[PDB]
């Protein structure tokens, strides 16, 4: 037999046995990815916890030319280093800043936009499809009053991001041509004197002050781009796997309806139990470092598989349940750990909570419209999402 390969399934609703079974006998287990290349999958939430804590396991570094690769970059290798790139240029703060859900309208904003776009599929009849007519283009409004950039220009950079996060075994020619755009149109975007508000308004604003006049306009516009793609396909593909464990489980579903104030208790469960990312974090290890019985060497790849960590039962019993009342619930893997900790966390908890309270509110009796195994799993990519999500209420 071949060596183990990764991933062992693009479904997003079901975890297979396999998971529990290496997590059990063998927590670091050495696996093959698509592009021929061995890693290290680590499954158990201790040592997941060990090498997202350990800044040795570096991100950066899986960019580096002959290394180890889960899969082909679809950006410039520097963009690999995002964050770093920003804290270097003393971005950070205001990066942040910018995407905290809590700016004056926000709430008020998504709550208006989930109501019309149920709205509008109510008018159409079911079946309706919850992912390309409701959790993507919520999404994609979201982010679009976020970078302060018009609602009208959402579709099109929306249509990137099938090929911007696949998960491919080699170069994908459409990626470059989608990116040199993209970069194209967040740079006309720093220079259009109507665009002041949001995170674009305001690297717009910083990009003219004397304290930030070395830092390139290459990342200013790589800094939309980027939080553009990654929060659109992050929240959508979650929002969506979300509904379909909400729809099958309808006592949930009765209960967050009848009291609405445990939507932020039932979104954390549904974080934890999130299968929207198609493969484990990589990381290169920078040094010889112990991981349980495996001594890792450097310049090897490992991989962080967060269901595995959020599944674990050592950490969280019965890990398949949705319980609103456990003890450690926000210390699930969904949003990472550590030096690379999701920045948009907050705003993508609040578009689950608004999200999800709107369509209970208009769509009480939502449920699938087809049986849950004709949904089709999006293959080879970075997110684990079905094509379509048809839906009756
Ligand atoms: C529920 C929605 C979301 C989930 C489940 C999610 C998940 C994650 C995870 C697991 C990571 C860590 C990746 C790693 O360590 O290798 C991450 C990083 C990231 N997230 Fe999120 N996220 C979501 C929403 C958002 C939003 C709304 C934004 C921005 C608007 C965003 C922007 C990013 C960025 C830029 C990074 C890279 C951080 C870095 O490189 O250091 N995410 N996200
Ligand atoms: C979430 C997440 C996430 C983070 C990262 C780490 C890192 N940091 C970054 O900011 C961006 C995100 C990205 C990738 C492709 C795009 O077309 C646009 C943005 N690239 C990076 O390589 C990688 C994949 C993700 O899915």
């Amino acid at each position: 037999t071949v060596l183990l390969e990764v991933p062992f399934s693009a479904r997003g609703d079901r975890i297979p046995d396999a998971v529990a079974e290496l997590r059990t006998r063998e927590p670091i287990r050495k696996v093959r990815t698509i592009t021929g290349a061995e890693a290290w999958l680590v499954s158990s939430y201790a040592l997941c916890t060990q090498v997202l804590e350990d800044r040795r396991f570096s991100m950066k570094e899986t960019a580096a030319a002959g290394a180890p690769r889960l899969n082909a970059l679809t950006v410039p290798p520097e963009v690999v280093n995002n964050m770093g790139n920003i804290a270097d240029a003393g971005l950070r703060k205001a990066v942040m800043k910018a995407i905290t859900p809590k700016a004056p309208g926000l709430e008020q904003f998504l709550r208006d936009t989930a109501n019309s776009l149920l709205d509008n599929l109510i008018t159409e009849g079911a079946p309706a499809d919850l992912r390309n007519d409701f959790a993507d283009p919520l999404a994609t409004a979201l982010h679009c009053k976020v970078l302060g950039i018009p609602q009208e220009d959402g579709p099109k950079l929306f249509r990137s991001l099938s090929i911007a996060f696949m998960s491919s075994a080699d170069p994908i020619p459409a990626a470059k041509i989608n990116w040199d755009r993209d970069i194209e149109y967040m740079a006309g975007i720093l220079e259009n004197p109507n665009i002041t508000t949001g995170l674009m308004g305001e690297l717009s604003r910083l990009r003219k002050d004397p304290a930030y006049s070395h830092v390139s306009d290459e990342l200013f516009a790589t800094i939309g781009v980027t939080f553009f793609g990654a929060g659109v396909i992050s929240t959508g593909s979650f929002l969506t796997t979300a509904l379909i464990s909400l729809i099958q489980r309808p006592q949930l579903r009765n209960l967050l309806h009848e009291k609405p104030e445990l939507i932020p208790a039932g979104v954390e469960e549904l974080l934890r139990i999130n299968l929207s990312f198609a493969d484990g974090l990589p990381r290169l290890a920078t040094a010889d470092i112990q991981v349980g019985d495996v001594l890792v060497r450097k310049g090897e790849l490992v991989l962080v598989l967060l269901e595995g960590a959020n599944f674990d039962p050592e950490h969280f019993p019965n890990p398949g349940s949705i319980e609103l009342d456990r003890p450690n619930p926000t210390s699930h893997l969904a949003f990472g750990r550590g030096q690379h900790f999701c920045p948009g966390s907050a705003l993508g908890r609040r578009h689950a909570q608004i999200g999800i309270e709107a369509l209970l509110k208009k769509m009480p009796g939502v449920d699938l419209a087809v049986p849950i195994d004709q949904l089709v799993w999006r293959t080879r990519f970075q997110r684990r999402i079905p094509e379509r999500l048809p839906v009756l209420w």
